């Protein structure tokens, strides 16, 4: 039902902070997304960049997506990103995570008209 550019939007922007706030960043965004909803997902980042940059990286450098697929592009610049990963010690429904802040290239897939990210592969 939700398009996989939606789904993008929710499970990657957050373009309402320049930065993780806390350590309880994680928790708190992979919640309120509902991504602790049926299970506790275990890996996520959220990008803190506009919509339209994240957008623009579909004209950028286009590269080798982990699985092999061509239609992935990668950031020219680094941008503003916080990885979500769960602890050792998460378990649903109590979903715990990692907060790690860092700034770097962001490589996404790409597709559809408009030509938009619908997958987050990884950062450099
Ligand atoms: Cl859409
Ligand atoms: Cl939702
Ligand atoms: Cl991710
Ligand atoms: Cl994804
Ligand atoms: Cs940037």
């Amino acid at each position: 039902k939700e398009t996989a550019a939606a789904k993008f939007e929710r499970q990657h922007m957050d373009s309402s902070t320049s930065a993780a706030s806390s350590s309880n960043y994680c928790n708190q965004m992979m919640k309120s997304r509902n991504l602790t909803k049926d299970r506790c997902k275990p890996v996520n980042t959220f990008v803190h960049e506009s919509l339209a940059d994240v957008q623009a990286v579909c004209s950028q450098k286009n590269v080798a997506c982990k699985n092999g697929q061509t239609n992935c592009y990668q950031s020219y610049s680094t941008m503003s990103i916080t990885d979500c990963r769960e602890t050792g010690s998460s378990k649903y429904p109590n979903c715990a995570y990692k907060t790690t802040q860092a700034n770097k290239h962001i490589i996404v897939a790409c597709e559809g008209n408009p030509y938009v990210p619908v997958h987050f592969d990884a950062s450099v």
